[PDB]
């Protein structure tokens, strides 16, 4: 019969009511800048699609960040450029300062505002209960904005959340996997990091929406309050769903499979088995108890759901009793 | 009430006194040549509307340049062909040698005289103060001629100015966006490059004239004397006007808007703000001081005006004290 279609529960037809050039990124003309305005200082890291350097804008002695793109299809480059321009000025969204062509790579190199990042492998172990709520609220402001703009990030993870802890500043980065949401469109399920892949990606349900980003957020929240990064630490795509099934149970998983008439890879038969839905108190101990609370568990439970339709929206999440103390201080 | 109409203050009724077939390019019959007379040697570049090749005319072993047109409406091809033929023989205007259609592909290919171009990204950095004045005077000879012929280029920019520095030769190219001027006609504002769009294009005033080309010339002149490419470096069409307003001030901008009763896109409200008219000394430093002079700043100021009627004409510009040394050498 085929899989049952699905629509986004919020921001469904926002892109349809936009001018074509808003989401038709293939017809976007890149306005290149002067590459000689930036001198590379040092390399900051290497990804699979780019290399990131710290540079200086010699026109005004500003610290910038140059992301030299590894060779990929120009369609994916135009997509990232168009999304960054559409989201420019949004809350906690990284700002694209300029676009230049690199001398050596002969490749697009995106220039961004600099963010003095604190490594999450060092920051998360020092986060208090209030620090987690504050930053979760800042990520939610960025996610709610880009979702309202008809865009899903599809790669939410601690590495893609730059935090300047001294100034309590946060920027959501790495929009190379972001995509415009269109009702009824079937997307590539091989997106995001394996630890943050939603169940819809693991069971290959291609008609997903913004709710994919909310699952990844729950994975981040679980890692921070339980002091286990990553929380679902799987070896592959199949074992990733098994790690999830050992916590959320298998009864809800097969209900999610029966609801959307998803056909399972037969490999999942011999590895999934039967598992009960575990209570979050199982993962609470003396080292993380100061970060776990009834608010945190209720908020986490409303994010980690098999059914992507039943997850909280970014705006609904911002109105949870978990962020009450954050909102009044803001 | 609607926007206030405007006429060109020079060369207003030149096309009206011409025979219809001079400007009625829709009724122009193309004189095709023999496609077998040209053999392509190598590709020189790719644009959005064409591909440029170096070829040889096997009838006389002449180096030529073949511009194979990408698929566009044949009305626009007739327009470009008609303008090039009307302007053939004019000072510093590229010469259309022949027009051919491929037998199999049926695709237009324009044949031009060859010009050994020096890349402006390598040439401009080696230009002296006198070199800039000399070539600016050569561009003005081409603009004054085509304006007197009732044609506006609508895409003046360094990429469209071929320079053979060894022979002190200059040719204005790429007439695909050029159009005949007719009093009272409203034109498409979606022309030229983002960095060289005049204010009338950014506020959507369709009854513009030759003075649009003069604004683009000021943008070129500013980039060359200040060593800043692009000078008005905007992220989009809206931010482009904001970058202009941060230099020319907002007081003159709203006066220009109130004079012609232009209604602004409400998006401009939250981004324009209030800005003072900056002095040109702000962009002068040790690397460009040998190119900046009281004449250059006075000439640039008389070109970059919001009010298109108050900008210098091409002939008025040629009679500026900036080109005094150039004229006596002629
Ligand atoms: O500060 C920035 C700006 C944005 C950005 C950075 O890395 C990226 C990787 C990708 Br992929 C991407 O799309 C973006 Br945007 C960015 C980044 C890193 N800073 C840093 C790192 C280590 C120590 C101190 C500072
Ligand atoms: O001699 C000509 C004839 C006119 C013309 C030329 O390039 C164009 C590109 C476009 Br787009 C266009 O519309 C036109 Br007309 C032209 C050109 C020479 N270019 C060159 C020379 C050396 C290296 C690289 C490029």
């Amino acid at each position: 019969s085929g899989p049952v279609p699905s629509r986004a529960r919020v921001y469904t037809d926002v892109n349809t009511h936009r001018p074509r050039e808003y989401w038709d990124y293939e017809s976007h003309v890149v306005e290149w800048g002067n590459q000689d305005d930036y001198q590379l200082v040092r390399k900051l890291g290497r990804g699979k699609y780019s290399e990131v350097f710290e540079a200086i804008n010699i026109t005004n002695n500003e610290k910038v960040v140059v992301k030299i793109l590894k060779p990929v299809k120009k369609k994916k480059i135009k997509r990232e450029i168009k999304i960054l321009e559409n989201l420019r000025g949004g809350p906690n969204i990284i700002t694209l300062a300029d676009i230049v062509k690199d001398p050596v790579s002969r490749t697009p190199a995106l220039v961004f505002e600099h963010v003095n990042n604190t490594d999450f492998k060092q920051l998360y172990q020092t986060l208090t209960d209030y620090d987690i709520r504050f930053y979760m609220y800042e990520i939610l402001k960025a996610l709610d904005y880009c979702h309202s703009m008809g865009i899903m990030h599809r790669d939410v993870k601690p590495h893609n959340v730059m935090i300047d802890h001294e100034h309590r500043k946060l920027r959501l980065i790495d929009w190379g996997l972001a995509e415009f949401y269109h009702p009824g469109q079937e997307y590539n399920v091989r997106v995001a990091s394996r630890y943050f892949k939603g169940p819809e990606l693991l069971v290959d349900y291609q008609m997903y929406d913004y709710s994919l980003d909310m699952w990844s957020l729950g994975c981040m929240l679980a890692s921070m309050i339980f002091r286990k990064e990553p929380f679902f630490h799987g070896h592959d795509n199949y074992d990733q769903l098994v790690r999830i099934a050992k916590v959320l149970g298998t009864e809800d998983l097969y209900d999610y499979i029966d609801k959307y008439n998803i056909e399972l890879d037969p490999r999942f038969n011999d590895i999934l088995g039967r598992h009960s839905r575990k209570r979050w108190e199982r993962f609470v101990h003396s080292e993380n108890q100061h970060l776990v609370s009834p608010e945190a568990l209720d908020f986490l439970d409303k994010l980690l759901r098999y059914d992507h339709q039943s997850r909280l929206t970014a705006r609904e999440a911002m109105e949870h009793p978990y962020f009450y103390t954050v909102v009044k201080d803001q």
